[PDB]
């Protein structure tokens, strides 16, 4: 039964990358919690997308740029709805608060990739956790620090495959619908002991059905609640 | 429930590291079978435990120095017993796509070159199925830089603690003595790791066989296939 | 004396990466083939240079993304010519068994699984005959790890100066444009630092091949070995 | 002037690796405090020396076997004295935030995760009055990867000369014998090299703890931090 | 105290990358002399900035495909009193310099084993703090010498607590608007890193700025200025 | 034709590792020279095997912990004969020099800073004439990430298969014995992996240098390059 990964919590009603999201998400029945990873200028790991705190924060400019002490006073949530001043969750509890509760798909933007090592050991959850990244710096720092962690590579990017371990090292694949579709695509993949994650964020019940039908392992979503009332069938 | 781990196949009534002893082994309710790897002179993979060919083997000398057409000769089964006369040093070629299927593999290398190892595998597809180790660190190094993706093991002899068998020696199973399998936070700690836990029995007291079907333990490391399997 | 190395076969007259055009290079002189390698969906390490079949082939698409068992069935030939209606998408496999024994290889890696090349190399005992190059960082960082030993090459291009060939690029051959040819110090540079040199050309004016078959260079990477390999034999009548 | 940096702590009067040692060594005048770094079975870092708990503990057996909920429970202490009865195992947690602002530290891993520590230390803004080494090679090369702005320290007897202590053991210190450091050759040589200069002794000969202190060194691995501060006062 | 690290001697005074320039600025109260390197054909260490002989020598094209005999020959000083002025051999640039000030040194393009080799030899590892935009320089000498001091800026590591975590450096460089903003330099304190300021402008009013701030290092185009 | 490789230098006519040693070397006919290199307390490349200076020289402790200023002030022949009153422990800086164009040289590293010695080599243009070496695994594995181009051997000793001198220890060269030399198919081994042979020797027995010089060799590390010499005329 294809496992559900809820990109950015649950992104439509409640702000990305929040407790709310997260906590809503794990509501509608995701089984894992995507979430992005970045640096305050004093080295503290906290939970969002963008390199500056502008478009989903009370506050503005590079979250690199400014200290911990700071962004844990701003509003994370206000910009959604004023039902939600939701904090930018600090990976510390954030990953304490989703243990045991679900397995948590961490992406790294740009920090630094030996405490998240150090954080997801003394946490125990390195089983339940996988990790990919844009930034190569980012992924040849964690692949030089953490090889044991389970890592994702996309088809876009690993070109086969075959390649996706061999070359990138990743034990994960993950695929459009697209390439859900061509036949050999997932014998592949399989032939390569992957695990197989399919990234859809749309409304589509039917391209929801179609990935539940689908020889595919999970699904990375923008709606958890969708993709969930068509596994019940 | 606890998976058997066949070390170099049912050798207790059977040549070890033939298919023999390996199909007796997939007979007596084996999971996973483990091999012993090294290279011949000409460079092919071989499924064999001594450096020397002497003692499993009608041979002599280091198995580095012989020829594979030269090897493909000689007899591992004599020394076992006469009902081995024919019983070849396998290839872990043809040795791997007969288990292709069939089992899961460990396989252990001795001393050859990694990049053999991990192009075979990954041609026939066993990368889900196998994991790796070694008392070499030479080999270790080369498999983890040629194949970190690929499941390994490191023994908690080495690692000292469960908390290093991954953060230090990249293991993602840990395997470890009966004893260990006792100390109560030992299991746990592993648990903490999220690794697979193996332990390394092959003995006769069927108890201590029982004992380990009963403990949380993933894999078991056997000379004996029979007795586990019964339990 | 000169050693050619035919750019993908003898690709003028031939299909490009094909037995064909590369049994035709061997029978006009070449001392070297040059070919490129990918890897279908299921990891078997094909000879082609587009990362799509749709060009050389009756085949569509990424070639990480098909199935060997149907691009051996596609058609390389047939959009060359009618008289290579039936040529195959080579395998590194066969090709490679092909061509040892009856010349070197050049093999530049477009994407695929590095350790599977080497272990495909090791095994046929040719490590002494091939030497590679890459214009993937990822490729070349991988079989540098992988086959630190084998032999490769860096062009000027990159490498910026014939002492970072070997220095910071880890490579024994040097690769240059007909122009740096010309630049006098180049040629001793990369012979101070012992490097082979290598002339891509693969043009028609027979001046030039003149010209790099009468200079200081060990290899000459072209398309057209039939013209080369004339001035050649000129060449060695006066060696005579 | 030449600073003190006190082996595990003053173990001379109080028990070794423990808070006790540590704060006597910091009165008796110690510029930097030297740790053991061991890893529990559930990954928490120790400050302690042997493989094993046996020796300067209640407990016994491995240190990697025992999860932290009991490392906690064992006596540190009492072997050494009555008067220490209480002391506890350090964690690196706590033992390093007790120091940090009263004394400079050098860090020796004996055997544990490079990462858990490097964290530990950046989160702690203590990179700097900080150095490491270790006799492990797979735990120099995996701190050496992940932390390779880091100081640290080579041994003469593993760098063979003073000119490799850098180029090849990538250290930024050199450990010397007070025997390797009267050789004139030896001390000027290190400082060609822009290298730091610390002698480790331990003895109790005032004699030797005078000629160290006489000498260019910079720091000087100790055991009776007493002596060679007296030493030290009166130049 | 604040340092001053003249980028490339006072290249406003005098021919960027000389002799001369670096004298001047040395004089000028200069603490630290910036130097860009790049390699000839047959491999010698030379100082000039752009990849190209043309914008300030009587030479032209790639220096990496000229001769160290006839780069020789050339004249960096003309296109600036100065026209005999050439183009420095690392090697020189660097004994002459020795002991009379710290060097920061910037590889443009180069073997980073020929760099690591001659500043072993010297003995200027402590003077001496490197950079480079090319990641393929960076790796080379970070494998090769990961003991030297070097330098990443906030613009690349985006967080100062990843200047050394990530980009192995301990010192961090910055702009004005990045030493204006409050906890940059705090946090930049807080993981034990050197602090470094570049400005090449002239408004002696941010000099000053700089001065009274609490940075380490400040690579300027104009010693003089800041020496004031 | 065989190459010849002077292990040292003409051993048994001239104080090991020394100018004089090696220009005898040549005149045997030598076509390569094997050289030892340490480096001394303050960064200077030497030519000499032992750890010490006991052994070969009027001085005394290990070369690393004396400065170059002093041992260049040595006497490295008058331990072997009067004769040889004066000579230099040899900088692996002049020694080179000195060989360039006139041998190829079998650099084995002692214990010394690789970088140095790759800086050196590259500068003098002698990257095609010299292979490496170096029991240190510590040495091996510096020379072999900072010039994986240059040649290097490995013995069949450590290797274990001539299959694996390249694979695992990234070597072009094998050194082996005359014993394995003679066991079939170890020569046609190296043969098929593409390596250079070197056979090592150093003994007088005539007939065996022969029998080294008949085989499918290409080069012999001598003791005694006058009577390999010979025989090779």
């Amino acid at each position: 039964m294809t496992k559900i990964v809820s990109h950015r919590g649950a992104n439509r009603f409640a702000p990305e990358n929040t407790f709310a999201a997260a906590d809503l998400a794990l509501q509608q029945g995701a089984d894992y919690i995507e979430l992005d990873v970045r640096e305050s200028a004093d080295g503290v790991l906290y939970v969002i997308h963008d390199e500056t705190l502008d478009r989903t924060t009370n506050g503005t400019g590079p979250v690199g740029h400014m200290l911990s002490s700071e962004i844990d006073t701003l509003d994370a949530g206000g910009w959604f709805d004023d039902r939600f001043g939701a904090i930018v969750p600090r990976l510390d509890a954030y990953l304490e608060h989703l243990r045991g509760r679900a397995g948590v798909y961490i992406e790294l933007k740009y920090c630094d990739p030996a405490k998240v090592a150090a954080l997801v050991r003394h946490l125990g959850m390195v089983r339940d956790t996988f990790y990919f990244s844009f930034s190569e710096e980012m992924r040849q720092g964690l692949q030089s620090i953490a090889p044991e962690f389970r890592r994702m590579m996309t088809l876009d990017i690993a070109k086969s495959p075959s390649l996706v371990g061999a070359v990138h090292h990743a034990s994960i694949i993950e695929i459009t619908p697209a390439q859900m579709r061509r036949p050999g695509i997932i014998e592949a993949s399989r032939k390569a002991g992957l695990e197989i994650m399919v990234y859809y964020g749309g409304d589509d019940m039917a391209v929801h059905r179609e990935i539940a039908t689908s020889d595919v392992d999970y699904i990375n979503l923008d709606r958890p609640d969708l993709f969930a009332a068509v596994r019940s069938g």
